[PDB]
């Protein structure tokens, strides 16, 4: 077994660097099955030459809405749930993460299907906040993920390798996706068939 | 569609800003409809010239009370809900925000209606917490609000419009307010009435 | 009705003051009745020159215990709740305050009567954290109570007075105490007669 | 009854500090019962000289998984409950502490038994965070725990002893270990055998 975390805490990825290059989220993100859930997942990228520290994962829904009431809100912001519960979004950034949102009941998704995906009028905001462990002082990466810049029954390409002791990491396929059999219903429509 | 937030992270806001002026409030806090609950609501502004980052709201209730056992607690603080369990309280503040606080059994308002307001002795406290981005100190900014600077039954008028690719922000209308239909019943007194 | 804090943000409390003096905890713990339920309190201080921000209340409780299965823990630790679940352990802190924890069935003074308190080896240890809003760096301050510094069937004497406008602080009374009616059964006790 | 924490806040702790030494964490892990539960237990070390503060513990599992669907993640990180939920993640680091998770249904190690134990490709990733006092900036240190580091049936000798007034720590005893009767089922299993 090879070890990911030394005793020490020294990680054993990209032999031999120092622990301004920016931060990267994956350009798509991709919505496919895991364990039965549907999820939307993007990936997000580490920095190379440096830890992040207090690191955390939070997602934004930028749509504009109506209230039965009447009131049109320009938009509207909302929380996408990406671990914050659990602290699954309290991250250990020393590999490129594929970053998770179980659509269910209480998800802006749970009634979007594959055919109404791209009628949305929608937008994720992904916004990585972190203390850059050298520096000292608090970053803040985000990015951004229209509708069309979403793909329905897509997953992500692990860039993970191991060779020679140490991890490698295939950063060619950050962005790649793949292709994989994935229903086209929506995550209600999904739990609606599977409840009978 | 128009984008919000580019993949580089860059917003498209305010076109061609530097990202001491102080951070505004709006003067007034709102009670009315949404989405069938009540809820009280202010604006909290953005920072023109820079980001905000763990950027954060809360707001605490000063209001005197006599316990059952006869203790009288002047100036009495309890948080006030505005987004806390879900995280809608960590804000992404890249232009003014409407700051809801759901009106339910757990809210110091459950009881009052709309007559009752203002036989009221309390006082909502507004404070957004962040570190700013450039600077990298942290900042804290309060204001308050009394009883006679909470309005029934009204909604804040949007700011935000989009033209010429970037959204730009009425700020002349920040603070600005309009009636709209609303209920005088309390909280609990409409749900007592919508259970039967 | 006299404003604690004015729109622009400045609170008024002791007219004229520059918003290394240390921060002071009540020399004394009380347990007394609040609303029906048994509370253990304790006041902590606020500083006189400066703001505290991002400013938050814990507690520990140092006691000694052996598990079931034989295993003696010297001076084990666990956390007592004054207000984590709901955000009430987050300070605003603008004047002296009464922190309370609720003795209900997860807290460890559930089955401690009266009689029972001054047998207990057991301590308490109150740490408030925040950053200094002049200075920018993080504080620190620890106090603790040990048995004999917790009064059963005790109030704290309210610092609160308003007078010419301004709020001001009766310090003389910080660590004021007095008796109040209260029942000598513990908390347990208390719900097991109630449930009959 | 001896204090380890005093009115003014200094601990009673290695007679005569001044409250670049690194942080430790026991080689080894542990599981065994803790009131009936089981637990998978590793201890985190004090700094010597100094106090950590906004003080915080958690723990990743670091485990390749298959999806059902067919979807192989390498070295997937999920989060280890180690006290989120009720705040004993964060540390009031005095003096070296035994960290526990429970083990329970929503744990990693629900399923695993004695024997299957060292069949498991697994490793925990335990991160303390934190600010140090004296210093202002915040530290991170990290270390691990792969398969044949986790020692089952086994608990922590006690480090803690109080002499002449002040508490002092056998820091030759801090890794060590001895054996104690403990189940080898799994703790689901533990649980079905328990349940009639
Ligand atoms: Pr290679
Ligand atoms: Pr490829
Ligand atoms: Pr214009
Ligand atoms: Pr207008
Ligand atoms: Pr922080
Ligand atoms: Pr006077
Ligand atoms: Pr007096
Ligand atoms: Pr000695
Ligand atoms: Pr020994």
């Amino acid at each position: 077994i090879q070890r990911y975390v030394r005793k020490d805490g020294k990680c054993n990825v990209h032999h031999g660097n120092v622990r301004a290059e920016t931060l990267v989220f994956s350009t798509h993100a991709v919505i496919s099955m895991r364990d039965g859930k549907l999820c939307l997942m993007f990936r997000v990228g580490d920095l190379r030459n440096s830890h992040i520290v207090e690191a955390s994962i939070r997602a934004k829904l930028i749509k504009s809405k109506q209230t039965s009431e009447g009131e049109f809100i320009p938009l509207n912001q909302t929380d996408i749930n990406v671990g914050y519960y659990t602290g699954d979004d309290r991250l250990f950034l020393v590999s490129p993460l594929i970053i998770s949102h179980e659509i269910n009941q209480q998800s802006p998704f749970w009634e979007i299907s594959k055919a109404q995906l791209p009628k949305e009028e929608l937008e994720i905001v992904v916004i990585l906040e972190g203390m850059v462990e050298a520096t000292g002082m608090t970053c803040q990466a985000r990015s951004s993920y229209i509708t069309s810049e979403i793909l329905w029954g897509y997953r992500f390409t692990p860039v993970l390798t191991l060779e020679d002791g140490f991890y490698e990491v295939d950063y060619n396929s950050f962005h790649e996706t793949y292709e994989t059999s994935t229903p086209s219903l929506s995550a209600k429509e999904l739990a609606e068939l599977a409840n009978r």
